[PDB]
């Protein structure tokens, strides 16, 4: 059923830093998620060159941004390579530890939170706007998994008995009460135009 | 022996654009090569988590910058994942085609050559400073290969009968006559400090 894991100490520390530090420029989270989606789309596109059977789970390579004012969620959907259970746990992860240490060191040296992506830990910027993050993922070599964290030093991983998604990753941002601007059409459009204008995949902003 | 290949039409076009366009800010090439080295180092570091036998070919994860005023070359050495023969040909490549089209489209829309890396074709910025590029590569699943191009619409690939390198990629920039500043200690140091200050691997600048 539901497995509960402790984040590595440095990741828990980074997450607390992101939740507690005063930082108004919260919009940067979106560029980080779109960039990770783009990297996962590049990964499946690269593997499909030698083995074309990897596109059987889905041909379309895109990113959908889905605001839901009722549920107070902003969903980032991609049809990238997706993640295995091993990737959900082992990845972010030991690889994150190095980047986390270097980013926190840089912050003491006068650096800004907007430079988080340069340390491979850009995803954690989601906690600038979200009280909880749910990640639904599907990789060709594994089943559909659900990862979840409200930070607090832990995360959960469970098999997803929900609706199948073929292949890719869905990031569901359960927004904080005072961060509902990231559900507005004009606001999302402005951020995408400013930070994600040169992404090599269609980005569709859904409307309600 | 030596196999000669034609670049895809769009890549040949991009390379001619890089060689012929007037653009003074040529130093950007170094950030692009260091960034690709860093990505290949991340790749071997990630694969070594599940399979630790991948580090048998080399434990140290670093980048060396080697200027040679006699040969008029600047060498960028990394101990990253390296490339197979298939990667040297098939990669840069079909994946490059999309990024090339998007980058040339962006340039017409008022964009700058410094944004090349955002389209996954950053390596081609080497031709801002180099008349010829030699690439020596070693991946765990293949033999040692040598890739070479003076642009002009073609490249060569041959098995490398030279000195083995264990694992990684070596980029040898045969600099243009008027681009010898990229061999100076103070100049390389300045560029590394300005553009590559937050790379998560040691960068060693060799001296002569
Ligand atoms: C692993 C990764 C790192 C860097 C770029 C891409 C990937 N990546 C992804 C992917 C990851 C993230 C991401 O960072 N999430 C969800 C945070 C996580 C929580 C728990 C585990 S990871 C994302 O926002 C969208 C994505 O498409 N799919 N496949 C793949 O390789
Ligand atoms: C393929 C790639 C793309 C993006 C980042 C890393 C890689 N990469 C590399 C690698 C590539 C380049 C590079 O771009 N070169 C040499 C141009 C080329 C000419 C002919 C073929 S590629 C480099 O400067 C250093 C590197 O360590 N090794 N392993 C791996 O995956």
């Amino acid at each position: 059923e539901v497995e509960t894991f402790a984040f590595q100490a440095e990741i828990a520390q980074l997450m607390s830093l992101i939740i507690n530090t005063f930082y108004s420029n919260k919009e940067i989270f979106l560029r980080e998620l779109i960039s990770n989606s783009s990297d996962a789309l590049d990964k499946i596109r690269y593997e499909s060159l030698t083995d074309p059977s990897k596109l059987d789970s889905g041909k379309e390579l895109h990113i959908n941004l889905i605001p839901n004012k009722q549920d107070r969620t902003l969903t980032i959907v991609d049809t990238g390579i997706g993640m295995t259970k091993a990737d959900l746990i082992n990845n972010l992860g030991t690889i994150a530890k190095s980047g986390t240490k270097a980013f926190m060191e840089a912050l003491q040296a006068g650096a800004d939170i907007s430079m988080i992506g340069q340390f491979g830990v850009g995803f954690y910027s989601a906690y600038l706007v979200a009280e909880k993050v749910t990640v639904i993922t599907k990789h060709n070599d594994d089943e559909q998994y659900a990862w979840e964290s409200s930070a607090g030093g832990s995360f959960t991983v469970r098999t997803d008995t929900g609706e199948p998604m073929g292949r890719g990753t869905k990031v569901i941002l359960h927004l904080k009460e005072d961060q509902t601007e990231y559900l507005e059409e004009r606001r999302i459009k402005e951020i995408v135009k400013k930070h994600s204008q040169f992404i090599g995949y269609p980005i569709t902003l859904f409307v309600e």
